[PDB]
């Protein structure tokens, strides 16, 4: 997150990190068994860690637990990154309380100007590298369809939606993606891509959640 605060710990309960050895990707807990994560994420090997604050510390918050099931959205496209969710099932359930608890899915989608927050343990600079230890956080709107699309000739799917700042300087980026973004409440967006972070006229790119309900919906009641 670049252009973010720090969150504060366990203010953001529903954010997990994927580990394989190290952080590389947000997810969102939305029960106690099941992720939601960016198919643009996917590899073998994954453990979920919920409860984090400063992810090279343990506090005491934590829980540690490994993917029995990755299922990436049949459609997805890496060329394009339509379509860019997966699914992560966990061997066990979570325990859920105040710190660790999942995220409501979204029974309608968001309309332009809704203010999302945004969260991650990605890149803080917009020029060179500088990875955080706590979890930051961005308060940002979803921007219209038409203001995206011009943003991004040819590169805006249904799928998808942007949010931030067209003036740059504030946006999601590298080792965030996969992270959510709740708008009252509910989780409407994956971060996805975008062209760098936090330039002008180059706002993030999100997987649009609730065109994926009933796949989700459907996906865990078989799996
Ligand atoms: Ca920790």
């Amino acid at each position: 997150i670049v252009g973010g605060y720090t969150c504060g710990a366990n203010t953001v309960p529903y954010q997990v990190s994927l580990n394989s050895g190290y952080h590389f990707c947000g997810g969102s807990l939305i029960n106690s068994q099941w992720v939601v994560s960016a198919a643009h994420c996917y590899k073998s090997g994954i453990q979920v860690r919920l409860g984090e604050d400063n992810i090279n510390v343990v506090e005491g918050n934590e829980q540690f637990i490994s993917a029995s099931k990755s299922i990436v959205h049949p459609s997805y496209n890496s060329n394009t990154l339509n379509n860019d969710i997966m699914l992560i099932k966990l061997k066990s359930a979570a325990s859920l309380n105040s710190r660790v608890a999942s995220i409501s899915l979204p029974t309608s989608c968001a309309s332009a100007g809704t203010q999302c927050l945004i969260s991650g343990w990605g890149n803080t600079k917009s020029s060179g590298t500088s990875y955080p230890d706590v979890l930051k956080c961005l308060k940002a709107p979803i921007l219209s369809d038409s203001s995206c699309k011009s943003a991004y000739p040819g590169q805006i799917t249904s799928n998808m939606f942007c949010a931030g700042y067209l003036e740059g300087g504030k946006d999601s980026c590298q080792g965030d993606s996969g992270g959510p973004v709740v708008c009252s409440g509910k989780l409407q967006g994956i971060v996805s891509w975008g062209s760098g972070c936090a330039q002008k006229n180059k706002p993030g790119v999100y997987t649009k959640v609730c065109n994926y309900v009933s796949w989700i919906k459907q996906t865990i009641a078989s799996n």
